[PDB]
RNA sequence: CCGCUUCACCAAAAGCUGUCCCUUAGGGGAUAGAACUUGAGUGAAGGUGGGCUGCUUGCAUCAGCCUAAUGUCGAGAAGUGCUUUCUUCGGAAAGUAACCCUCGAAACAAAUUCAUUUAGACGAAUGAAGGAAUGCAACAGUUG
């Protein structure tokens, strides 16, 4: 099962109507061009670099040109009068808010009525069959006769059946969590197996076209003063449907910043469109980020069974020591990296050193009579307990690396060899931690943890890492470690590739290189 | 006309009687005399409170290296003797399990009454319910249920007043918010008794320079069924009028007497002093638990009080304004007398940055840090440091608010003008929102500054907030060039007018706009 | 050690200027200048550099105490997941114990009990009942 977040700029009614939209958008754009001959000098971005005569590019957010490209609902209303089946952005966003508040009201009121029905009249003793009877006989009919698409009512039946828990609240340990109606989409479920193909998603220019079936939604004569939204009907699909199709824009915003694309999900959407990857859920709500809380995205939810893979020796991992981290892990194929935390061990050594230097100043003439026997008594118990802490921390690190590789499904990791490891000046060790460390138990515990998950070890031990780039083995021999402390450990810039890289990840990439062999 | 407040104080012990308390006070005096003549000057640590009355020694100590005060401490076998001697007397363990049962039952009845009233308003009533219907259904359901379980009327009227002050009807009418429901066991019992004119409330008695409150209560009895599923439901709570047993508590004040402000008229010690002196009749009594300290939680107590407003020289002809700054957190601006206030002395954030580094290194990889023992323990260090940092933040905010109020009383402004909240979250010239991503809650800050200016009768006017960082203040010349990235790339300079050459602090302009009275409110 | 503080000295990847291109939505790359700044750089000094209790809280100091504590564990089985059995729509029951599964566990000091090798000290406890600093600054709170 998965949840996949895509965006929408506009509906897609037909071909020629959105053609007319683009054409008259460009027509107002060229009217803004030919009118602004030093009437404004903001030089909207794009508009200046394409064909214009303006002075200064301003940041493309408060300039006059895109407001002209921002179309008007007078023109949209005249378009609606030529073509009544050409619906637009405000119409679909009103329908979004209307269905969202509809489902939120029906959901919350049916929850509280179920809770009351079970626990105060019937005294808390019934079955879940009565819950399903309330579902089918009350809220299925309510959502199917408030809007005549019964599949949405079945999806709400599924949603409330998941969201209402009888046996939890039987002990009254908590309460029913209610929303502020900004956290609530609409189900729009179809069948999983075969017959209901699912939302008829097609391809477009690096983007998609959805098809969501509906009815007629006659705009009512009485637009209610108390109720600012409910004026539609959403008539029967079995009598007279009219499926709304929308343009699914693939722009994923990165935390209120510009337009970006993430491509770990586009292949999954293509797998939906070929015929496999049988999704059944289109959640329609706002985004959870800044300024996407007003623009309506879409959420495709999918289900796949647990198809296990295991590990394979084609994937070849690497484990290297770090300078900010005590260790790092790297895979030669994908990005797929992993740091190891430092701060807990750092604060622990800080407290241990502070305790030691406290005890080494309030003892020097204070505990008399014994000599340095009972002066040395409390530091030893500290050191056994510190050693047990270091052992448990190393076991936690080994289990973390094992979980990392098992999620990444790596068959074998090439781990850098031990005597070569300890004789390294670039490590996090031998800089602050001088030499006081049990390296061999760490290696043996890592190997035992990995072989518990069944992953072999290689001992490849190259001649010179930490300055050879993974893209091209230039052997950038100006990376002296003295130079690195002289530049306070800067990035690794492979100058022949113009390859600026986090300075230790490439060192971990050299250990994952399978072309060099073991020892 | 009046401003509400609460006072949080700690319960020391259940004050029992006059005779039994005379017995225990004389027993403390007896132990003091016994260890007075037991020590034939094997001691030189007579504490300061003892050198005046019994001094055969050398020096003074810090009132914890004493022995006579240590002799005043009472054991627990003598309390078992007092348990056997007086079965009518009350003691901590019984009162604590009473209050735990009361917290559990009050939370359950509060949840059941909230969903009951939501049902009888919106489901069966089809949403057809004005506010008078809601009060009618409050009195119809919640008071009847609470008097059906608790034979007290005080707890019943308290639950009705608490649910009335919690069921915010208009937001759940137009679907604007979420239905409340509690989760925590730290749920305070409301305890309302009225106070208007021919009634007083709870009988505050200053017996011997201390504080004794008197909660009316019935004669509880021991249960018979003790089910294994729910342990704490183990009492009966019989009727006040058939069998009154007033639980009377003692609240600590010895720490408050040693403050700088105790012989004054404005610090909260003077409100406690007037509560001792008859007036400031309380009405609303919360019984919380404090920090979990040493296997036995110290139950706090909250005392409502309707203080009259301090006059303190108010004349709303004078007008001042405040902002959010970039060098100071808050800057205050006087319209005409050219007076400015700022606060630019604290080292608070390396502290909150070490905790946030610790939270992030716990949070982002929680998978093996402390697993196998629930999620209440898995976030246990985080909860202690978040509560302590929010307490530090609230106390710094209240110190800021008192400095602001002292400034405005020093410059005699009768009414202050403050920004709209919907703009304050979206105001990126702030000293906040650039150092801090999602940390600070500003609604509580504004509530504290609103209350602290209300404490001198200075009113707070919501204003038109639009583009205040660039509109000038000496003359309204509308210098709309002073953009955000323009401000960053000029190294955060002075704002200067295009034609006044008004080179002054930009945030000080951003409040001297609001300090000019010509802005209409909203 | 210190990604602790102060002082002094020192280096510039990160920030600015300026240049140039590419879409210029997000911004991406390099070359010369300065130190506001930075530094997990150097030297002198001191300093829990984590907490707990001290009677509502915070900072600083002080008295005593805990710390492997960002740790490690105790008990369970309300819930999540998983196995088996049934109606086979949909859930139940038995477990299992992996779980952002549930409840918990360190911290002033008098005094008391029981026990320990020989009145000293340790252990297990006991557990509220004004036994507790100084100085500044405040001190409506819950719920949503
Ligand atoms: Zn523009
Ligand atoms: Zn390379
Ligand atoms: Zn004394
Ligand atoms: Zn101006």
């Amino acid at each position: 099962t998965k949840t996949l977040k895509l965006r929408i700029v506009r509906p897609y009614n037909s071909a020629e109507v959105e053609k007319i939209v683009a054409d008259e958008k460009n027509n107002r754009e060229k009217i803004a061009l030919e009118k602004n001959k030093d009437k404004v000098k903001e030089a909207c971005s794009k508009h200046l670099k394409v064909a214009a005569y303006c002075t200064t590019q301003v940041e493309r957010n408060a300039c006059l040109f895109c407001k002209a490209r921002k179309l008007d609902d007078k023109f949209y209303q005249k378009l609606r009068g030529q073509f009544p089946d050409a619906v637009f952005w405000q119409e679909i966003s009103e329908i979004f808010r209307q269905l969202q508040k509809q489902a939120a009201e029906i959901y919350n009121q049916s929850l509280i009525e179920l809770y009351y029905e079970i626990f105060i009249k019937g005294k808390g003793i019934a079955n879940a069959s009565s819950v399903e009877h309330y579902l089918s006989d009350v809220c299925y009919t309510r959502a199917a006769e408030l809007f005549k698409n019964a599949a949405i009512a079945s999806g709400l039946r599924s949603k409330i059946k998941s969201n209402f828990r009888l046996k939890e609240l039987k002990n009254m340990k908590s309460g029913l969590p209610t929303t502020k109606s900004d956290n609530f989409p609409i189900p729009l479920v179809k069948q999983k197996g075969g017959q209901y193909t699912g939302f008829e998603i097609s391809n477009h220019n690096s983007d998609f076209i959805i098809k969501i079936p509906f009815g007629r939604w006659q705009v009512k004569k009485e637009i209610d003063k108390y109720r600012p939204w409910e004026k539609f009907d959403f008539e029967q699909v079995q009598k007279s449907p009219k499926p709304i199709s929308l343009l699914l824009s693939t722009q994923r915003r990165k935390r209120n910043k510009g337009w970006s694309k993430d491509e770990g999900t586009e292949a999954e959407i293509k797998k939906v469109m070929n015929g496999d990857y049988q999704t059944s859920y289109i959640e329609v709500k706002r985004g959870s980020k800044i300024c996407e809380k007003s623009a309506w995205m879409l959420n495709l939810s999918i289900d796949v069974p647990k198809i296990d893979k295991g590990v394979d020796p084609s994937i070849i991992g690497g484990i290297d020591v770090g300078v900010k981290s005590p260790l790092v892990c790297a895979i030669n194929n994908a990005f797929s990296r992993y740091s190891i935390s430092d701060n807990d061990l750092f604060h622990f050594n800080k407290k241990m050193f502070a305790r030691r230097r406290i005890l080494l100043k309030k003892n020097r003439h204070k505990r008399a009579g014994h000599g340095a026997k009972n002066k040395l008594k409390p530091i030893t118990i500290l050191t056994e307990k510190s050693e047990r802490f270091r052992k448990k921390l190393i076991e936690r690190w080994a289990c973390e690396i094992a979980d990392f590789f098992i999620k990444n499904k790596v068959g074998t990791v090439q781990m850098e060899n031990l005597e070569s490891m300890k004789r390294k000046e670039d490590s996090y060790f031998n800089i602050r931690l001088r030499g006081f460390w049990p390296y061999a138990e760490m290696q043996n515990k890592i190997e035992f943890k990995l072989k518990q998950y069944g992953i072999e070890i290689r001992k490849v031990a190259p001649n010179n890492t930490s300055k050879t780039c993974s893209k091209c083995g230039h052997l950038n021999n100006y990376f002296n470690f003295e130079y690195r402390k002289k530049n306070k450990f800067p990035h690794f810039k492979c100058e022949k590739c113009n390859f600026k890289e986090n300075a230790d990840y490439n060192a971990a990439l050299n250990i994952s290189n399978p072309k060099l062999k073991s020892t």
